């Protein structure tokens, strides 16, 4: 059985990307954004075609991402930030709701939203993953933007 | 090097209209949160004539109250205050989960940012230690996100 | 000094119409909750001719019953009663989670406040210790939130 | 004392139309549930010519099947049967959670009561001990909630 | 009691199937896809009626499956991939959200979506389940496509 | 192939001296265990005049009583009976852990085998289902290990 | 089968009891001690044969009980106090170590030690159990002192 | 560069005397473990005339049996076999913890190495997947540690 | 019923106290020791009668405390330090074993050992508790030293 | 101000004799630990002619080996190296707990300090990240505690 397999497309030329960065544990999101923007340029995304906004924390990602997607000016969005466990169930609540809103936005608007929100126990874990997750989200935004076009 | 447009955060509260719903379970906690919240709003330049404060019995009632205030579209941003403090039963998880989920749902479905200032902690001492800080935080979240929602409309 | 408008809570039940859905699983518990609830509503000034009480097998059936009562808009506020008591399986988590989630959803989507009086406890004794208190609590939540919904309605 | 109107439960199945979706994973369990369920329905007065039974591979497929049967509005109430038995992985939580959540969502959005008869247990023995009881329970739930939904319309 | 029992139908002739393969832990999804396609052919599905696309990870399944389903080019969909626990709560988040989106799409569009995303602690667990889960999802997609047809007015 | 000496288990109770300490917390359970235990001992050939039965308030008191009976060396093997049923607190873990650990320590330090028949369950129903079986099991364990300890001396 | 059954003996006349009361959450241990002493008197224990000492917390019970037991001035000992969960794993550590030491002392010295240390999540749980646990420990100390005598050559 | 004395592992079983205690709960598992164990010992050069095998009802009885065999000092090393498979209760934790603790204690207090081949798993399939491997592993542990105890004995 | 109740005695005059401080998360044990020594002086303990030693981490407390107790030069010992959860089960192992050894030493030698080893999830929790636990352990060492005398 | 005698840590390894037992399960990990450990010992001044290194199959075998080396009293301090990496079963807890407990018991009962360098981690990546550091740490622990044991003898 040899069906049609759509080959992934990582060509960023012409894409419009939005990025919302939660600033809680700011050093983490900044490292993610530096890696993220850098990778987007590598993929061919124009610097003039990227908007970056920031919010206080991960629970504010939903409302900001929702607007940018509902504008339909963007082929794909990226959510950045870090939830680091402290002393309370607040970690579970934030991790759960921020990810759930990122899922909901992509389903209801058709705009892919790369989920680059870390959910980790320690500062060191977030530092170890920051740059990697940032560049990954750049590749997710580009690829899924192109995949959404093929399916419209 | 990549130099895109970065929208600078705007913490100017002049002219903003804020609604606040305070869950009263563990009342000393929410009262401290509201005292810190109102004070910080003033520091940010929000007029006291432009702030409405209502209260509900507990965190599970935040959803229905916040839903009305948002759907009226009289408010640029909302704030939820309160404290879920673990006792002896899975009720702690249920309340923490559902109140936070409704705060999330309201912001997404109406476009009105809702700062989530409901604590979810194991002990009274944890709630006391975080009350004032979380109140002031919610002041800066409401103001900042109110401006961001306008800038993206 | 910042002094905003503070809407004062209103616990006057005169004229309110309240619906109550009582899950019958662990029936002794819900019956005790309902006895405390009705008594407190009367104390708050709710007319007994303005209270409707229905019952369902268990907490997972509360969603559909409450959903109908709210969508009729005959009620100013609703109350959910019952008890999920942990046994031997993850069924406890499932029931606790889903019944509370439906109570939340109904209030959000219809604007009708729904007091959540469904206990989620490990033992019969915990449910007995909490039954009457939670019942009266739900009475005060229904009255207060019914009035708050009025104050915020166009 | 306070004496309001108490709607007494009605377990008369005469004339009701019932749909049943049986998940077949751990087939011995769902089959045993269905035997108890159909028997109880008959005892309650439900006509066999007014009952439809379909089956799906597992509990995660219950949502889509139940969604159609409810949206057809040929049925006064539906019943979901099956068993999620913990193995070695978080897959147990995933299936338990989603199947139950979908059963909830269908009942809320269509008004058709859906009895949740999907067991969520750690061992085969737990499922066997609960099969027949849960089947008959779901029969009584479908009838009662079908009549209650009628009384509120 | 002998009611109407709709018999399962595993005839894939004429069915149109979409497959979204998450590539995180790529060896797993590849083994799932080989097993899946092989089983579909065994059931009589034409290769000219199957589309396969891939996404980086399980959190991208939602948006991809959503478009394919809303196009109504497909009688049923299949999600493949593997979430393997590492060091952080990210495992729970991904397992939870990917499964919830697969559930949501099937409910809101009526298109069955076979959930073939593994949620396991170790690579060895994923390797042991890969092929089996791929073929299972083939049988689920075919069966549910036929069940959806039987229930479409 | 490799064929070593395999000591075959010996379940002949003739002539053995058995001690039994019955914890009385959740008395219905331990009483039911003891009825099954004494019966099985008789079936195995143990003389009733060679069995001693004592009882203590709860599982945490088993250690000191069993310690004396073993240190007297009047008994070839001992049996501990009782039931720890989870309630509302970490007390369940504490009792389960210490009673079992003491049963282990006594057998190691004195050489007298101690059958552990203390259930550690979440619910009364679990204890009831396991009572008789665990009683007879402990009877077979006492006899077998008594004979094995003799064979090694 | 009718074996020799040593009947429990709750006659406290002539028994010598030592009591070590941990003072952390002092209200709890005080209520336990009032209930405990009252019950001992009811059982016939002379007040001139009871010694009560106190330590700061449950981790100091071990060394105090150890000395009193090794003196062999006491027929049985009683440990009172309460570990109430706060914000950290310290709760498990204290509950675990205090109970393990109470177990170890009784095994190594032969002196029964009633474990009356509560291990609970909340102050309310400790208050609800305090008096009951105090009286229970009285009955355990008396009964086990008599049982130890019956088993002493 | 630091080069100390490294004692090389010694897997020669010639002349060793091995004892094996097999818990029979979930009997198919322990039987499979023992088949793999005996086979590997033979491969390592252990004489079958120098191996003793006894069995106990369950893992909680391993302590007392192993204790006697070690205290006799007829054995250079011992092996514990069996499987604790989680069911419905905390009994799984208790048995897993106590059987391993006794295996540790016996080796520490007597100097006789005791290979721990008691599985502690959630499902029958996990135990089947691990049975033979763990059996052969325990054979190599018994031989190797028997020789290491000799190299460190006065 | 009015039995003999031994009244607690917090008079430190003449007592000999040993202190073993685990240095992992050093700032914590130092704050504990500053509060601890200060309280001992308040209770009447001679500065010339206190020995303070330190070990790398909490798992080394057992062997050091064991020697000092087996010398029988000390009326009571104090263990200080902090186990702060990171990313692994190492937290449970260290918390469990360090506390278990502190219990074992006191039982087998008769020398009370105040357990001042924190077992917490975050640096902030340890900072909040350091001084309190230090002074508490001083009062535990004094009181239990005096209690051991009455029972010899 | 209180100025007592503070014994200064002594990290001078000249003349010390160290034994090392390396568990070989996940061999790459223990090998890296030993490479870092030996190097740091040299930095501290320990003669290579005064170090013995042996290896065992896994962490559960560390106890019996370490016990001999300590009881010979040829060594001023010991070091245990290895890695317990969680897989699919409660075996991870058992091994982590028992090996650490034996390392503790040996040091207490023989007086020979034993640095515990056995990792207990969820993933291979965690073990790799900590190997070299933990090896060097154990070098400084062995040296420092060897000197402390002498100073207190
Ligand atoms: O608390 N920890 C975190 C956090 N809290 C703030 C939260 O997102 C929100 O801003 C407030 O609740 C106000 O709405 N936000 C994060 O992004 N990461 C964390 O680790
Ligand atoms: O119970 N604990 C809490 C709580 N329970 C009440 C609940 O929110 C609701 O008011 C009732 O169930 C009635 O609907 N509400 C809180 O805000 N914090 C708590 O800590
Ligand atoms: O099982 N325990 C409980 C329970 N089970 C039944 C469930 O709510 C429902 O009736 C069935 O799933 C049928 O749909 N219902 C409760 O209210 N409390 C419990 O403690
Ligand atoms: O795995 N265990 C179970 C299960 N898995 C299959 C799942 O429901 C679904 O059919 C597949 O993911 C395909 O979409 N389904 C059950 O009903 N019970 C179980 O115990
Ligand atoms: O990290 N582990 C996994 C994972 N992470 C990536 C995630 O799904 C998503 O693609 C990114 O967050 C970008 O949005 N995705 C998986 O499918 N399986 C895993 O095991
Ligand atoms: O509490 N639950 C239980 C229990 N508590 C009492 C305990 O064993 C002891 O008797 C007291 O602490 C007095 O020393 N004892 C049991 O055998 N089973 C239980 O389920
Ligand atoms: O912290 N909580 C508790 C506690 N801490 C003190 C501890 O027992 C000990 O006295 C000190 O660590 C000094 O050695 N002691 C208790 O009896 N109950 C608690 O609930
Ligand atoms: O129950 N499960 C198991 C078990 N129970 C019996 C126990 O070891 C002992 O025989 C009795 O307590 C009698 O003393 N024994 C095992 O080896 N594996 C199990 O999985
Ligand atoms: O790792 N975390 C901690 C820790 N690790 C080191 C350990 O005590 C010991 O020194 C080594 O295992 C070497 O023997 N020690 C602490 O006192 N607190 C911690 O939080
Ligand atoms: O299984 N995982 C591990 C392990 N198992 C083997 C065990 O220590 C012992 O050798 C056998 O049970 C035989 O006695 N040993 C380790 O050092 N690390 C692991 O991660
Ligand atoms: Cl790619
Ligand atoms: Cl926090
Ligand atoms: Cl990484
Ligand atoms: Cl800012
Ligand atoms: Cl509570
Ligand atoms: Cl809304
Ligand atoms: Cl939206
Ligand atoms: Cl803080
Ligand atoms: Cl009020
Ligand atoms: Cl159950
Ligand atoms: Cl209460
Ligand atoms: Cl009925
Ligand atoms: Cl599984
Ligand atoms: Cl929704
Ligand atoms: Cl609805
Ligand atoms: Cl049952
Ligand atoms: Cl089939
Ligand atoms: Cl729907
Ligand atoms: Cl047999
Ligand atoms: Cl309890
Ligand atoms: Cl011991
Ligand atoms: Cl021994
Ligand atoms: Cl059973
Ligand atoms: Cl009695
Ligand atoms: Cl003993
Ligand atoms: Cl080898
Ligand atoms: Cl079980
Ligand atoms: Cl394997
Ligand atoms: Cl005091
Ligand atoms: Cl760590
Ligand atoms: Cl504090
Ligand atoms: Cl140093
Ligand atoms: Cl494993
Ligand atoms: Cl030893
Ligand atoms: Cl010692
Ligand atoms: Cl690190």
């Amino acid at each position: 059985m040899n069906p049609y397999i759509l080959t992934p497309d990582l060509n960023g030329e012409g894409l419009h990307i939005g990025i919302v960065r939660a600033r809680f544990n700011e050093e983490i999101g900044q490292a993610q954004l530096q890696a993220c923007l850098e990778e987007l340029g590598k993929l061919g995304v124009d610097e003039r075609d990227v908007m970056v906004v920031s919010v206080p924390g991960a629970l504010e990602l939903g409302v900001a991402l929702a607007r940018m997607a509902e504008s339909y000016e963007f082929d794909a969005l990226i959510a950045l930030g870090a939830v680091i466990r402290g002393e309370t169930y607040h970690f579970e609540v934030v991790s759960n709701e921020s990810a759930a809103a990122i899922s909901r936005i992509a389903l209801e608007t058709g705009i892919p939203v790369a989920n680059g929100v870390l959910t980790v126990d320690t500062d060191e874990q977030a530092q170890a993953r920051a740059a990697g997750k940032g560049a990954d989200c750049a590749q997710v935004a580009v690829e899924m933007a192109n995949l959404a076009a093929a399916l419209e």
